[PDB]
């Protein structure tokens, strides 16, 4: 399918069918779509919205979170699992208090050297908030594209990670780019699942090579 067309099939699927009333989409600034995206990386929406809450009326701001102690962070992120995220989550306020006069930098390289924040995280956080052109690659991001492209091999190997962030950079457009990015999570999260994937409400099934073939159970490839 040619870039263009992806991204255009995409857009036009999320202005009728997208989420746009999560409270992370609501006057959104850097540091709600970094808490958010945190807090996301592996619990699921449902779980998230009330810590999401909580945490954004005891810390209005970064500073605020930066100057409480790590045992009252550690105390509301109770039933939210993996708690390196919050250990990181409090570092990287710090950080940003610290290096930044408490308020969100807006170069990648800053924000991506921020403690528990990656290369996708950071471009979600530039994207979604400020209209910056990165794309993003979580896994379910990564299984639409890998779907539909027919990107087969475990993207644990780097060859196949970079034929992924290759890909993601060509369909993900300039203009639109954060009704783009919220779209394909959407996608991966409630219609390309990773078990009998709903092509029949999916926007890219007329160019998806996994859909023509009934092939959706070989992409991405797992682990040898
Ligand atoms: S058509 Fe099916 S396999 Fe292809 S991207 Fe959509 S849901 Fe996934």
């Amino acid at each position: 399918m040619q870039a263009s067309q992806f991204s255009a099939q995409v857009l036009d699927w999320y202005d009728k069918y997208g989420r746009k009333t999560l409270p992370w989409q609501i006057d959104k600034t850097p540091y709600k779509v970094w808490l958010s995206e945190v807090m996301l990386q592996q619990t699921q929406v449902a779980t998230v919205i009330p810590y999401f809450e909580r945490f954004m009326a005891r810390f209005p701001t970064v500073t605020d979170l930066a100057n409480a102690p790590l045992d009252e962070v550690l105390h509301l992120w109770t039933g939210l699992g993996y708690y390196a995220r919050a250990r990181n989550l409090h570092k990287a306020a710090q950080q940003v208090a610290t290096l930044h006069g408490g308020k969100f930098p807006e170069t990648f390289e800053e924000v991506a050297a921020l403690p528990g924040v990656g290369r996708s995280t950071a471009g979600a956080i530039l994207s979604l908030s400020l209209g910056k052109h990165f794309p993003i690659l979580d896994g379910n991001v990564a299984r639409v594209l890998a779907r539909c492209y027919a990107v087969s091999g475990w993207p644990g190997k780097k060859e196949v990670e970079n034929k992924l962030w290759s890909l993601s950079e060509q369909v993900t457009p300039a203009v639109g780019v954060e009704r783009f990015n919220q779209a394909m999570m959407d996608l991966g999260a409630m219609i390309c699942t990773r078990s009998k994937p709903k092509c029949s409400l999916c926007p890219l099934q007329n160019g998806c090579i996994a859909a023509a073939n009934n092939s959706w159970a070989l992409y991405p490839g797992k682990k040898p």
